[PDB]
């Protein structure tokens, strides 16, 4: 399913994000070791300084991509579970909304928009009243394992990491440097 | 119930509106009979001209009041039937919306607004997809007799009748003249 793929991608993206944070930390650590020593490796320091800049960008990109993949999983589940819900109870729901919705398949564009907006306001009010009961809400059983596994929201750390904005021109430079970093043989 | 009262009021208001339209027509008819005759009852004509102006205002007011009472019946039924719906299926609906709604009773004001808006967008999308099936929508069985009796929408005649706007100052004058018209003994 699309949901399963979306979950595999989210899990992959979260790992990539944490991997980048590890790599950055490893570079920061080597840099600091050199700053703390007696030597003065001008070129190694300069190269590490460049690497650190690249890793920060990678952390930022990975964090954003992870957040979007996380939201994608939830978005797909909601859509799909709501479709199943309407399959079971659409008739009763529409019937309750009949004074707004009856004759929908015959309405003009302008009429359909009004009808949907008003039906939507009524639904919102009903949802709000039900929510006020304070009943605890669990995930749909069908998607509970996946939704539980991914967590309710991405950690704020990923939001902090992706806050910085990079232009397309910057992404061009950094994506080039990333590829260069990826083909480096350590020696 | 509030719905039963609202229906009694709608039925009353529709009758009042048609009654006013009859009264106006009766005055217009007497006026025309006089215009078509040989006589020249200056004062009766002038009084009829005044009466006709008052009846037009009454038709306008009654029409508006009828439309609002009709919408009130539908508004109450939708609210009530949706409440019953949530009573039966709220848990499943909320569960399907869990990635948006879970933890709602704990959210800040800003968070609650976002959560409701997003849950509401998802609902709208689900409703739209279900509607695209083109299944015919009937009234909830509980309110079907009342909703059928009142009709889906007020006749456009009532919209035409209430289109004209009257200021509070005009309503003051006309409401006075209406009362005067009501205490007239015909002679
Ligand atoms: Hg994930
Ligand atoms: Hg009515």
């Amino acid at each position: 399913t699309a949901l399963q793929q979306a979950f595999d991608t989210c899990q992959n993206n979260k790992a990539a994000w944490l991997q980048r944070k590890n790599e950055l930390a490893a570079a920061e650590q080597e840099y600091l070791r050199l700053l703390s020593g007696e030597g003065r490796n001008v070129s190694r320091l300069d190269e590490l300084r460049n690497i650190i800049e690249v890793r920060k960008w990678q952390v930022n990109q990975a964090a954003g991509r992870y957040i979007r993949s996380h939201e994608a999983v939830q978005h797909i589940s909601i859509r799909d579970r709501l479709n199943d819900f309407m399959q079971q109870h659409g008739t009763a729901l529409a019937a309750a909304l009949a004074p707004e919705l009856m004759g929908y398949s015959e309405l003009t564009a302008i009429a359909r928009n009004c009808a949907i907006q008003r039906a939507t306001d009524a639904l919102r009010e009903a949802l709000l009243s039900w929510l006020a009961k304070g009943e605890k809400i669990n995930y749909s059983a069908q998607d509970s394992d996946i939704l539980t596994t991914i967590g309710f929201r991405p950690d704020v750390a990923s939001v902090d990491d992706s806050r910085e904005k990079f232009t397309p021109a910057q992404n061009m430079i950094f994506s080039r440097k990333s590829a260069q970093l990826a083909s480096r043989q350590s020696v």
